[PDB]
């Protein structure tokens, strides 16, 4: 691909074939695949600038520096939660080429195979069902020992990996005693913590090694660094330019294959026309926004703000389904996964060797089912191999951190431990859906985000359940003396009511967003693409990222957007044979 940072710069009498709203993470996929195509052009505008030289996004330790308040951060927030104390929460979200997938925690995590199924069943297109989908999903995939080359044996299992697509995806590991605990909490505790060898094979459950988008020289695999970069000069990349909206090409018509764009809000609306399609890929948030700016979108909201509704559509903007995640600390005498982090990126800078090459400070994620008499309300998950409950382990570090702890939440009494082990505790299917909604017509303004967190009550009663499935896991036989009370919550907030207004002072967002433009069949009576990821009422318009999957897996959510994205790519390709 062509980089251009300005649109002056884009060559004159070039016509494109696509032009792809949104350089992220399915927006590359998209571009990348239509390219293949020799014959066509197309063209990819990127709010933010380019992932080149952009450093410490290659940096897989880095990660954690990269979210709100970021200089590369949208620096999005939420309208106050009412159900979380009236808190604003940020939802962290990249501006930058390669979208999320330049700022992520790199965790590659399919779902469960009942999340494809759940989705395949509600859009009416087993292709998407686990057993369809799965074969796609390893072609896309590029596992590689990583730099140094350590034995992932026992870790994966080879048989769910592919090894010749796009996507880097590796496993180094630190060697700390944590991860024997870990193995031999499994043999204690079998029944709620089993061993998981590949989380991956479409049934997650259990206590597994992490996955990541990390290559094979210790750095970052996005989809600007997996798709874009081996692209040709038919594939231009305009950097620094939003997308303000997409218009009819006919005038009256409902054939979105205009986008209009602009530098800034004090700049000049420039237009083009895309010969075949504009592909919509901004994501969860903006997706929606570009539409509803657009004339797309619930005719009174859009009304109110003083845009003319061209398709009137109140799903626009609904339905988002994301994920509510805790940290929880308990006191520990294990060692830190401290270092000076100058020094880890000098060595990472100069053997690509160490901490900072690694996608975590630990090593495992556990999946954790719990069983119908925890669960205070329906079964919200999508089959008998999902799991409800997800511990990320983050750390041990003897300074109480800022990182999953929101602005006002009380902290650990100083002398309550030795050192600490963070980790989050994440509710996977929270069933509350948000919305974005418009404040103003100006592109430029950000959405109202609402979560609408913990509106229902399953939600923090599952959450509630996590933690104590956490306290299960750190009061085996194994962790004895080694891991041990509770810090965060304090170990005296035990009762469903002490827990819930930890939760609630606690809770944050763990930003892997659905469904704000869900797909749904095609006559369905909500919802806003169809299984061709066309947008309803339109021409020469379709959506791919994250807001067009129906609601959030077992799962963080990069793979689910990348394997729909190549989904979409094959599709439209085929459309046009
Ligand atoms: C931000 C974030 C995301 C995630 C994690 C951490 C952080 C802080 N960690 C993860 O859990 C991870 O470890 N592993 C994952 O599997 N998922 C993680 N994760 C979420 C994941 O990255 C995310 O769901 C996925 O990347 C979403 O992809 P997609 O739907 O394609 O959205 P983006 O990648 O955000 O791309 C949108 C793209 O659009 C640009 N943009 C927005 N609005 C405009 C306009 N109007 N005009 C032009 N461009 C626009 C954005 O800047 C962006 O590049
Ligand atoms: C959010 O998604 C749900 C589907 O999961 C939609 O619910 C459907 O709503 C229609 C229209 O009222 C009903 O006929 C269907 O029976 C509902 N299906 C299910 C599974 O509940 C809902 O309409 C979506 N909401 C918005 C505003 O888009
Ligand atoms: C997000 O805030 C950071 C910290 O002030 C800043 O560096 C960055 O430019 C902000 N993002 C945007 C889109 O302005």
């Amino acid at each position: 691909a062509i980089t251009y940072q300005h649109p002056d710069d884009l060559p004159s009498g070039v016509d494109y074939d696509f032009i792809v709203a949104g350089g992220g993470t399915a927006g590359l996929v998209v571009a990348s695949r239509l390219s293949e195509n020799s014959n066509w052009k197309v063209l990819v505008i990127e709010a933010g600038p380019s992932n080149k030289d952009a450093f410490v996004t290659r940096v897989p330790g880095l990660a954690s520096t990269l979210g709100a308040g970021s200089p590369i951060d949208w620096n999005y927030t939420t309208i106050p939660q009412d159900g979380l104390d009236g808190r604003s929460l940020d939802y962290p979200r990249a501006k930058i080429l390669g979208g999320c997938s330049t700022h992520n925690g790199m965790v590659y995590t399919r779902g469960s195979k009942d999340d494809w199924n759940s989705w395949a069943g509600i859009i009416g297109d087993q292709g998407l069902g686990w057993d369809s989908i799965l074969p796609a999903i390893k072609k896309a995939e590029k596992f590689t020992q990583d730099f140094t080359d350590q034995s992932v044996k026992g870790h994966i299992d080879p048989s769910v990996h592919g090894f010749d697509g796009k996507l880097s995806v590796s496993a180094a590991y630190s060697n700390i005693s944590f991860n024997d605990l870990l193995f031999e909490t499994t043999k204690e505790l079998n029944a709620e913590f089993p061993f998981k060898l590949d989380m991956n094979d479409g049934k997650p459950i259990g206590l597994g090694w992490t996955q990541y988008t990390i290559d094979n020289h210790a750095e970052r695999s996005s989809s600007a660094t997996s798709y874009l970069e081996s692209t040709g000069d038919n594939v231009h990349v305009l950097v620094n330019t939003l997308v303000t909206r997409v218009l009819s090409a006919s005038g009256n018509g409902t054939d979105f294959r205009k986008v209009e764009f602009a530098v800034d809000a004090n700049s000049p609306k420039k237009q083009l026309e895309a010969k075949k399609e504009v592909i919509v890929a901004g994501g969860v948030i903006a997706s929606p926004q570009i539409l509803m700016n657009s004339g797309i979108g619930e005719r009174k909201v859009l009304q109110a703000v003083g845009i003319d509704t061209l398709i009137d559509n109140p799903s626009v903007g609904k339905n988002l389904s994301d994920q509510g995640a805790t940290s929880v600390m308990f006191d520990t005498t294990l060692p830190s996964t401290d270092f000076d982090v100058d020094a880890a990126l000098t060595e990472w800078t100069n053997s690509h060797t160490g901490p900072l090459a690694r996608g975590a400070r630990l090593n495992h994620l556990t999946f954790v089912r719990l069983p119908d008499d925890k669960l205070n309300g329906q079964d919200p998950s999508s089959g008998k191999n999902s799991p409800h409950i997800e511990f990320q382990f983050a750390q041990i570090t003897p300074q109480v951190p800022t990182l999953g702890v929101p602005k006002q939440a009380p902290l650990p009494a100083a002398n309550s431990y030795r050192l600490l082990l963070q980790l989050a505790v994440v509710n996977l299917y929270s069933i509350s859906r948000g919305s974005i909604s418009l404040s103003d017509n100006n592109p430029f303004t950000y959405p109202l985000i609402d979560l609408n967190m913990f509106k229902e009550d399953i939600d923090i009663a599952i959450l509630r359940e996590g933690i104590r499935s956490a306290g299960r896991m750190f009061s085996s036989k194994a962790f004895k003396n080694s891991v041990n009370k509770f810090v965060y919550p304090p170990a005296d907030a035990t009762s469903d009511e002490d827990l819930d207004a930890f939760l609630r002072s606690s809770t944050f967002s763990y930003v892997h967003g659905v469904g704000t433009l869900s797909m749904s069949p095609k006559g369905a009576s909500w919802g806003v693409v169809n299984p061709d990821f066309k947008v309803k009422g339109t021409s020469g318009l379709r959506v791919v990222d994250a807001s067009v999957i129906p609601h959030a897996p077992a799962a963080h959510t990069q793979l689910p957007v990348y394997a729909f994205a190549e989904y979409a790519s094959a599709l439209i390709a085929k459309s046009y044979n």
